[PDB]
């Protein structure tokens, strides 16, 4: 299947590039391996972006 992630918090983007989201939305991460900050694209609202990679907890 595919794994996903449920924010924990809400997030309003710091930067052009970020997603925002609010707590509860199912995100998929897309790649991760630029540190702390990974590339999502959310399933709630078909929007993608960085997301601070603490403000989500596995499915």
């Amino acid at each position: 299947g595919v794994t996903t992630f449920v924010a924990l918090y809400d997030y309003e983007a710091r930067t052009e590039d970020d997603l925002s989201f609010k707590k509860g939305e199912r995100l998929q991460i897309l790649n991760s391996s630029e540190g702390d900050w990974w590339l999502a694209h959310s399933l709630t609202t078909g929007q993608t972006g960085y997301i601070p990679s603490n403000y989500v907890a596995p499915s």
